[PDB]
């Protein structure tokens, strides 16, 4: 297999900035204790591609999580805050667009390359949080 555009996401990433994440978690429905502990965390994100399968791992003092998926194909995901969601991830003009559905609710997580950073935008019902990662 040759190179793919999504190889731009591959690597080891560390959180360097976070904005409005507590308000995003509130809108998602995360409880007080989980919001406080999750808000302290500085995750490392490890992204790899093998054939059609993309794997995103998050390692932190709060939780270690991992998803593997094929673009456009729905999968089960247990989130760091212990939601059991149905997830679909697609590539839209270079942006990984991740929709999570649960309990009649929906949230969208976008992952984009900007300069040498990986920018994550989390959106729920008018509330956005921006989390910026740099290469580890
Ligand atoms: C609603 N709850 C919630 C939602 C998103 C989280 N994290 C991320 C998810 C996707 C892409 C990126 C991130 C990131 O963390 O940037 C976390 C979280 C996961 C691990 C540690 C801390 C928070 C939590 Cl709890």
């Amino acid at each position: 297999r040759g190179s793919h555009m999504c190889d731009a996401f591959v690597g080891t990433w560390k959180l360097v900035s976070s904005e409005n994440f507590d308000d995003y978690m509130k809108e998602v429905g995360v409880g007080f204790a989980t919001r406080k502990v999750a808000g302290m965390a500085k995750p490392n994100m490890i992204i790899s591609v093998n054939g059609d399968v993309i794997t995103i791992k998050s390692e932190s003092t709060f939780k270690n999580t991992e998803i593997s998926f094929i673009l456009g194909q729905e999968f089960d995901e247990v989130t760091a805050d212990d939601r059991k969601v149905k997830s679909t991830i697609t590539l839209d003009g270079g942006v990984l667009v991740h929709v999570q559905k649960w309990d009649g609710k929906s949230t969208t997580i976008k992952r984009k390359r900007e300069d040498d950073k990986l920018v994550v935008e989390c959106v729920m019902k008018g509330v956005t949080s921006t989390r910026v990662y740099e290469r580890a």
